[PDB]
């Protein structure tokens, strides 16, 4: 089953949804791997929007998050960061999304393979494979989980408009063939 | 064969060694897919040094362009980007070279396999796959190639320090192997 689920989550544009309280978010904000699928609509033409994120919102800790973010431009990606000296790895790809329309994007990373692969509306739209795999549990003072920005110092970074129609985070790892049919329509 | 070469080139941080009149130049510019070796010995600290781009310099078109960098925490990586709304596939690996002591690193483009991957001193790096595969030709108004730095609305960019002991460009995609062979 899913650690961490959320539906039906209207956020105003610039505010977030502070997911850090919720059972289940300890271990969201501890993975080593797994699966995050999406159902979301946006409202807002902001050019970077997180639709979740998972890091450290203390002074001084800015570069030290992971999120899975939509662009004002139909893109989908993800940062993943502990600052550049310890890692920077992105994805970002283009013309993968619509936006008011429903779309539904999914990342996973996987341990073993050390493969983070994305997927949105029924397709695979990257895969990334890094000799020195990371994820959550990585990064150095993870504090929080948030639906629709970044906590960077407080502030909250890369805002969404819209609705998280369906949210849920897996500790296990899904196949592409179980992403593709349960991000598709 | 290469299409484009250099070697034993000493560039000061900020300078930039311009490539762009250089005979197979053109056909850098306009590449599909291939492969660039690079051997170099960094001076500089700055974060972000390009060893060799490919891109648009003019006014405006900023984000227009290709790099394969290093930084200064051991880092090697490469964008390519053609404005956030069309590409921006990049790759940024930690702790794969030493500042210090000359590395050898290399990029190659695979268009049939729709994948990009990075070496470091003998070892496979990182690996890209993208469902639209781009290079240096789905750039828009490619002007310039430059060593140790990107042209950025007419400022060297990303700028490096040091010497490019050795920069090779290929049209042809080189092996997993070769690519082992020669970065190490
Ligand atoms: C998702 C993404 O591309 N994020 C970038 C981020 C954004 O480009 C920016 O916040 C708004 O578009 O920029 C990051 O880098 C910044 C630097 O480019 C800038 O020189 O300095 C900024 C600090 O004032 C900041 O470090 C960022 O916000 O961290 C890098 C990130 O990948
Ligand atoms: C290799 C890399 O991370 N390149 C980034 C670049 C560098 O982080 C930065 O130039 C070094 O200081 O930052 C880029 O994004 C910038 C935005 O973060 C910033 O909000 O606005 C800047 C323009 O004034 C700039 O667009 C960049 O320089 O393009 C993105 C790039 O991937």
């Amino acid at each position: 089953g899913s650690v961490l689920q959320k539906e039906g989550i209207e956020i105003s544009e610039g505010t977030g949804y502070d997911l850090s309280k919720e059972p289940g978010a300890a271990t969201v904000k501890a993975l080593e791997q797994g699966t995050i699928v999406i159902s979301y609509k946006t409202t807002s033409e902001n050019a970077i929007q997180s639709l979740l994120s998972v890091g450290n919102g203390t002074k001084g800790n800015q570069d030290r998050h992971f999120h899975l973010y939509i662009t004002n431009a139909g893109g989908v990606g993800m940062e993943l960061r502990n600052t550049d000296g310890e890692f920077k790895y992105t994805l970002d790809c283009p013309a993968a999304v619509r936006g008011r329309v429903s779309n539904t994007v999914a990342l996973k990373a996987d341990k073993e393979n050390k493969q983070y692969k994305l997927f949105a509306n029924g397709e695979l739209i990257a895969t990334l494979d890094q000799e020195a795999f990371k994820f959550i549990s990585d990064i150095t003072g993870v504090d929080n989980v948030m639906l629709g920005g970044t906590m960077r110092q407080g502030t909250v970074a890369y805002p969404f408009g819209g609705s998280i129609e369906r949210m849920q985070v897996y500790r296990d790892v899904l196949s592409d063939d179980e992403l593709i049919a349960v991000t598709g329509i």
